[PDB]
């Protein structure tokens, strides 16, 4: 009942970014996004990151780009009591609505750590726990022909790519144009997460 990917036999894949902190490295990012023609990633957004730079989430809703919760307080949810988990998905969805984003359907908890607590909890709020299949290690900063290697190489029809746009991204913005055109030029059509989901 979590994604990791989409269908394995179609030539569809969703870039996905997530964002924690930070106040530099996403506006480039999505600067770059725009200027090649992206108007559907995906971004998951921390709720409290997100109430510190509306800005950000501002640009990010004015492009297209689907935005994802990843909770309010980036603390892992295997972490927390059941109720705990549920208040930080309602102060977030909170947050979220004041930003003016399309109601969440998707979720990436905080670090990826979740359980079968989470799953349910996520559901009894209506949403989709959502990983990845191809891990770009971006947040490393490996440099940029590895970021751009890691995720090419490894490339199959279905995946949700894992990147950055928090400001510990520092060469996720350099490969991007790379990882676009490896995707256009090898028939690979970029769609957002519900989008793939949808297209299962």
């Amino acid at each position: 009942k979590v994604i990791y990917k989409g269908d394995t036999s179609k030539k569809q894949v969703a870039f996905t970014f997530d964002i924690s902190w930070g106040d530099k490295k996403a506006i480039p990012i999505l600067d770059t996004l725009k200027e090649r023609d992206i108007k559907n990633a995906t971004f998951f957004l921390s709720a409290a990151w997100a109430e510190r730079h509306p800005d950000v989430v501002e640009r990010i809703i004015k492009d297209g780009h689907e935005i994802g919760s990843m909770g309010y307080n980036y603390t892992s949810y295997t972490s927390l009591e059941t109720n705990e988990i549920r208040r930080d998905l309602l102060r977030a969805q909170d947050v979220f609505t004041k930003l003016g984003v399309k109601q969440i359907k998707l979720l990436r908890p905080p670090s990826g750590d979740f359980n079968k607590a989470t799953l349910k909890i996520a559901e009894s709020l209506g949403y989709t726990v959502v990983h990845w299949s191809n891990n770009s290690n971006d947040w490393k900063n490996p440099g940029v022909n590895k970021i751009v290697s890691t995720v090419s190489n490894n490339l199959k029809g279905g995946d949700i790519v894992l990147l950055h746009a928090s400001d510990s991204a520092l060469q996720t913005n350099k490969a991007l144009p790379l990882l676009l055109q490896k995707l256009k030029s090898d028939g690979y059509e970029q769609i957002s997460v519900s989008q793939l989901i949808s297209n299962t």
